[PDB]
């Protein structure tokens, strides 16, 4: 028992981070097979930041303007291109440490752990969430860019995310592998304002049934509701509308506790509606939306 | 900007697990250099556990009868002995991936990151702290005993505990790698009750010394006061008692914000004596004590 924010073991990861120099910006890439991949704006100064043209940045870059280093070793650079707002650097070497992986894009409400980087090498470990407004809740410095968010099935690493930058807000914002930012972010040093964050609802029930599960039961109550009442509740909350794909998510979790989804759900109303008292749930004073149902299943069973 | 409950990257230490089983007993190892370390109660059936007699247990089993596999591959067993709670198993082949070491027994309020295991497989890492108490609050199953806790200094991983058992309250109790208890915990299945689970004042300060440096400023106040008259609230609180040495720790914090440690103490008393009022800092509803002032200055300054 006990429930912690579990980040995935970091590595095959770690194994992947290199260095990427482009003249004076030193951020880091992920190298997979014998491509390194990094957020475009290493070609940039910060004054380029302000209105950066990459297309017409990238032709004064060649080869042998993209420095990359692994561990203490420098890569030579064969090709370069852009993809959307991500570099592909091909090397000459493929990485003997990659391991079995997919780009893939995520949705808002998924979580994922984040490998934090400076300078190719690993800092820290922790997980979060793509928020509904599509930024992350991270802690990110300046080099930082180019670290990636990434789930692990087994052996397979499936690479979600690479950090780009920090809205004024203190949010982060990237993009998936593909360098197609999350949300309406775009890599400039302009005006950007992230939208509402919301609360992900069918997070905020799976965290409640890890707590019953873990023995926190006093939010129990004798109660049950509908998902249209529910969502009536939860609209004024700013927690997500919750649907019945949800509610089947939600089944298995339902299954282990015998507590009936819409029950849960009327925990949840009478929740949003009293608030705490001052009491937690699993060590909280607030309610947790960053752990999905598969994260409570996967770490209640030990899947490894 | 932004914080986070970051854990050390985890791949030093997932190159060390390992598989021991005695018996019908699973759990998992350490392998560092030739030598595999795991608690001692994998010997004991559970009957055992209600009053094992170690020595007289052990003298029932042999080299041939540890199985050690690392990975899938079977490592030969060549010596056994008992170290306090710990075995230590001799197999004939140096761990290949053994990075630099030291066995450390950490004081309560230092945490450290936990990769907890099953059957010698990482399943995740989280961060967590020694409780005052001598307890941890980890999030572990059955066969996750013998997973460690460590921290990371750039390339030596002091390694800090081995998980060994969770106690009726949903706590968890476990070594240093010399097999010695944190605590007045023993490895028998018996009536054993943690004591006051109080907070680390000095982390909850230097968490607060994180949230001005990242924004969250709404708790600083016009006030200060006294160690003494700091104290005198803190009792009341359940928290510990800020010493000299714990306000010298916090210097390096102090001199980053501006704002002197003994005001901090003002605003936190405040914090304790009004609460939050419905308010967060750094994303939470609580004053958080699982972060010292180093793990603070390192995540705001980036080692690696
Ligand atoms: O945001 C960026 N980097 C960072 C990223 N994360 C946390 C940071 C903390 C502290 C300083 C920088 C941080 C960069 C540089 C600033 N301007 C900018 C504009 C657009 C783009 Cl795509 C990147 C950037
Ligand atoms: O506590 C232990 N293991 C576990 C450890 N952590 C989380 C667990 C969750 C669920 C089941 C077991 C868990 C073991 C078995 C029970 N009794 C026992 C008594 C003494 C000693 Cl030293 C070890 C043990």
């Amino acid at each position: 028992s006990g429930f912690r924010k579990m980040a995935f073991p970091s590595g095959k990861v770690e194994g992947c981070m290199v260095q990427v120099t482009c003249g004076t910006t030193t951020l880091n890439g992920l190298w997979l097979d014998d491509v390194v991949y990094c957020p475009r704006h290493v070609i940039c100064t910060s004054e380029d930041m302000l209105n950066p043209n990459y297309e017409d940045l990238l032709i004064r870059k060649s080869n042998h303007n993209f420095l990359v280093q692994a561990g203490n070793v420098q890569l030579r650079v064969i090709g370069h291109s852009m993809q959307n707002c991500v570099l592909k650097l091909k090397v000459d070497t493929a990485n003997p440490k990659t391991p079995k992986y997919k780009f893939v894009r995520i949705q808002p409400g998924q979580t994922f752990s984040v490998l934090a980087c400076y300078n190719g090498s690993p800092s820290g470990v922790y997980q979060c969430a793509m928020r509904p407004n599509f930024t992350i809740k991270g802690s990110f410095l300046n080099g930082s860019c180019g670290s990636v968010g990434f789930n692990i099935d087994y052996d397979c690493v499936s690479f979600c995310y690479m950090h780009h930058m920090e809205l004024p807000t203190g949010v982060h914002a990237g993009t998936d592998l593909e360098g197609n930012f999350y949300g309406p972010f775009v890599d400039r040093q302009t005006a950007q304002a992230a939208g509402t964050d919301t609360t992900i609802t069918v997070n905020v029930l799976a965290w409640l049934y890890a707590a019953v599960i873990n023995g926190d039961r006093w939010f129990l109550n004798r109660f049950t509701t509908t998902l249209n009442d529910f969502n009536l509740v939860a609209m004024k909350y700013n927690y997500e509308p919750l649907t019945q794909d949800h509610v089947d998510i939600l089944g298995p979790l339902s299954a282990q506790t015998g507590i009936a989804v819409l029950d849960m759900c009327a925990s949840l109303k009478e929740l949003l509606q009293n608030g705490m008292n001052g009491r937690t749930i699993l060590g909280s004073a607030l309610l947790e939306d960053e752990f999905t149902p598969f994260d409570v299943v996967r770490q209640c069973s030990g899947v490894t």
